[PDB]
């Protein structure tokens, strides 16, 4: 019989499209010894091949879609001020107030890309030809319980448009086209959160892989935003979740623990 | 004559491509107009043609470089344990240490990528053949006083080789293909720092594009590295700042007020 340190050890070098089986009563060493094996093989392919990390190529994979439909690319801080967090109407007593990394007295980690965007949004209806469309990809960070779909430390997409074209009708249509290239079935639910109101959630069976928003909303106001808008916002790693079938959403994230959801410890346990 | 106020906020507006002087006697209004229109052009080009942000860009057309030339493309936390800087031999009354941005207790937000990177190739090498060849690009940051080559947030490139052709001739070789690559001129001078010992700095003109190290060193041992390495860290922004001809490396940064080096705060100046 396995130790759960032992079938802990064997899920961690265990793969999604592996037919091994932790409980037909093979020793443990057998098993390490397969598993090892298989792994270092992987990597030796990777390494051999492609050499692609996954978030960094389903970064590079999505810009290009958002660019080649017209919206322009941005890279803003990620380290920004804390006083975004309460503008955004987070209030200091809430939930997702608890969840944002502080960083000295004035600033913290984004947990979320919009209110960098919205001021994009602002700045550029200055110079721009109706409708206006942008889009960010990078790190965001919330302090989490964790668990299988969770990170601290994430990678978000948010795409949206200001002015004409701002329909839940065309917001969906964009949505449909962007999982359709990924290649990822979904389905789209109502939901609501504090700081937007209303959503439309985009889920892949209980998984959630984006909140979307028609606006205009009463926040708007406190980002000198005016005018009608649409944006979704979607986490890497959940789609590479869904796309690898991963059992566990740490094989997705930046990590020293694994490369392309592969382990990289390849130790021997004892 | 102009005042302080005036000059800074035409110096915002100006573009290094630009020949417009701020020294000839033109009322504020008549400069300030004209190069609004010029800024806002150049944001409508920028969306009617390519939409690519200038980081975005190099990072992929650096991950291009490497992922051909054989190194594996890394993606590793931003948000890294606190005790890495101590065990890379950054004391804490040193100055490197006063620049670090504490999260919490126990963690902090990257300088650099070399612990990432030497756990890395640590244990790549239970899996992969000699040589290990490997590369990350992403967000670092360090408290600065900034000025006009220094930002709080900026990205680095760190690529990394171990085992054979680990020579101060192959280091060279690799960073005259890449900036060659780049079409970047440059000069090489020997320099040391407190972490890595003597170094190999890459200079154009009196700007350091990158630090360089020949391995083996004293440090190696912490991480567990026990074979000859070289490596070298860029910095995105300083690579922007001499294809652009930015006078400030703020115009190369993630930013609210600037997009690929143009003004994004296109107000009128009372
Ligand atoms: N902890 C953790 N780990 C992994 N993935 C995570 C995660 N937490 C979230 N995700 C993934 O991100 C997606 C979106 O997160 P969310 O909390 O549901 O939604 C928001 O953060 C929100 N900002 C998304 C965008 C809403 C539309 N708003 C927008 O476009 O604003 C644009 C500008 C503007 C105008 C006025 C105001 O702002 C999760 O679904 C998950 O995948
Ligand atoms: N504040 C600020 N703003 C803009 N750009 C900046 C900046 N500070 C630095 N830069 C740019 O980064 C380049 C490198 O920074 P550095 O401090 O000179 O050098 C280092 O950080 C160092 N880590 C670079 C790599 C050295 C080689 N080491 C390595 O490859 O390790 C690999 C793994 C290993 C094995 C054993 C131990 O580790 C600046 O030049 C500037 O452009
Ligand atoms: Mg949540
Ligand atoms: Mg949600
Ligand atoms: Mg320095
Ligand atoms: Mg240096």
């Amino acid at each position: 019989a396995l130790t759960k340190s032992q079938t802990d050890r064997l899920e961690v070098l265990l793969n999604p499209k592996d037919e091994i089986s932790l409980n037909s009563g093979k020793p443990f060493r057998e098993l390490e010894s397969e598993l090892l094996s298989r792994r270092k093989k992987d990597l030796q392919q990777i390494y051999a091949e492609e050499r692609e990390n996954y978030l960094g190529k389903l970064e590079r994979e999505i810009t290009r879609f958002f660019v080649d439909r017209g919206f322009l690319e941005i890279k803003s801080p990620i380290l920004i001020p804390l006083e975004y967090i309460e503008r955004m109407g987070i209030d200091n007593d809430t939930e997702l107030s608890k969840q944002i990394f502080r960083v000295d007295k004035n600033f913290c980690l984004r947990p979320m890309l919009a209110p960098n965007l919205a001021n994009y949004l602002r700045k550029l209806d200055r110079a721009l030809p109706d409708p206006i469309k942008i889009f960010e990809i990078g790190p965001c960070y919330r302090k989490e319980s964790d668990g299988k779909e969770h990170l601290e430390e994430f990678t978000m997409l948010n795409f949206c448009q200001m002015g004409s074209g701002c329909t839940r009708e065309n917001l969906e249509s964009i949505i449909t086209d962007f999982l359709n290239h990924l290649g990822i079935d979904f389905k789209i639910v109502g939901d609501s959160c504090m700081v937007f109101g209303d959503t439309l959630d985009v889920m892949h069976g209980d998984l959630e892989l984006s909140s979307a928003v028609v606006g205009p909303i009463p926040l708007d106001r406190e980002w000198g935003i005016d005018k009608p808008w649409i944006g979704a916002g979607f986490g890497l790693e959940r789609l590479l979740k869904v796309k690898h079938d991963f059992k566990n959403i740490k094989r997705a994230a930046r990590s020293e623990s694994y490369y392309n959801g592969i382990s990289t410890n390849l130790h021997h346990h004892h």
